[PDB]
């Protein structure tokens, strides 16, 4: 910790405060994350993450385990997708830039998923951008290390907006499909400039999904009626057209989004298969208009 000068609070993450900081010796600019107090399994899990290197994954530079305290040192990025989306709202992020960001996030997911590491808590706040037109996933793997809480250390409510239905229905065993669901939610949000499912409680989240995608049943999702928090008494809404859900997304994008939002996690498209979807045929890498 004391090898680092704090520059500014960037905010409060799921686990603790996050600071922009400078390495007092080398002068590296980093994101310094203090983790709420560790358990030996967390230590070993976190150490696995240090090897999990990819250009679309925010690089974990160091784990500092001293003073019976936990600090993670990450590559610093200057802006998140929430801020960029807010700043891009009058016109929306251009479609070629949305496609580039999606394509790159799918490459980051395909990499981590191939090593059997899930994120489990994707959201615009942990998708980070640079001036070179890259986008990167932050906090990959931390959920398995530390366990997603209802509120943060400072009592902020953790979003349910990107949570997959199998989590909301109480499944204990998450697959990589939960990441594809979240990213599909984020895809829809970039295109429409509104969150797809802005739930404010678990049942509101579920019922918003149900109203857009149809109440899931045994036809679309074998095994659904036997999940822990499924209730026979759930209302039965009908599905709406994607044409109505994500205008003005084109037929390729609407097709891909449908596959990312399949109820059954076993039918949901994988990151690798999604990279091959015709939506990405004409993918490019534009430079974003970034004000820092
Ligand atoms: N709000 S902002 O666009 O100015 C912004 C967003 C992210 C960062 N950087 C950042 C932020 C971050 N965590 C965010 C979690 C949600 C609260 C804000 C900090 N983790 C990071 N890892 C590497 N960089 N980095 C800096 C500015």
């Amino acid at each position: 910790m004391e090898n680092f000068q704090k520059v500014e609070k960037i905010g409060e993450g799921t686990y603790g405060v996050v600071y922009k900081a400078r390495n007092k010796l080398t002068g590296e600019v980093v994101a310094l994350k203090k983790i709420r107090l560790v358990p030996s399994t967390a230590i070993r899990e976190i150490s696995l993450l240090k090897e999990l290197n990819h250009p679309n994954i925010v690089k974990l530079l160091d784990v500092i385990h001293t003073e019976n305290k936990l600090y993670l040192v990450f590559e610093f990025l200057h802006q998140d997708l929430k801020k960029f989306m807010d700043a891009s709202a009058l016109t929306g992020i251009p479609l070629p830039l949305i496609k580039s960001y999606l394509f790159q996030l799918l490459q980051g997911l395909a990499f981590c998923h191939s090593h059997r590491v899930l994120h489990r808590d994707l959201k615009p706040q942990n998708l980070l951008i640079n001036t070179e037109g890259a986008i990167k996933l932050a906090d990959f793997g931390l959920a398995r290390a530390f366990g997603v809480p209802v509120r943060t250390y400072t009592h902020e409510v953790v979003t349910l907006w990107y949570r997959a239905p199998e989590i909301l229905l109480g499944c204990k065993y998450y697959s990589t499909a939960v990441d594809i669901w979240s990213l599909g939610c984020i895809f829809a949000e970039m295109v429409t400039r509104r969150a797809l499912f802005p739930g404010d409680s678990e049942i509101d989240q579920l019922f918003r999904i149900f109203r857009t995608l149809g109440t899931p049943d045994e036809v679309v999702w074998p095994g659904v009626t036997s999940m822990p928090d499924y209730k026979p008494s759930f209302p039965k809404w009908a599905r709406q057209d994607f044409s109505k859900v994500v205008p003005p997304l084109d037929e390729d994008g609407r097709s891909l989004l449908s596959q990312m939002l399949h109820y059954d996690p076993n039918k949901r498209i994988s990151a690798k298969a999604a990279l091959a979807h015709p939506f990405f045929q004409d993918v490019t890498k534009p430079v974003p208009h970034l004000r820092l």
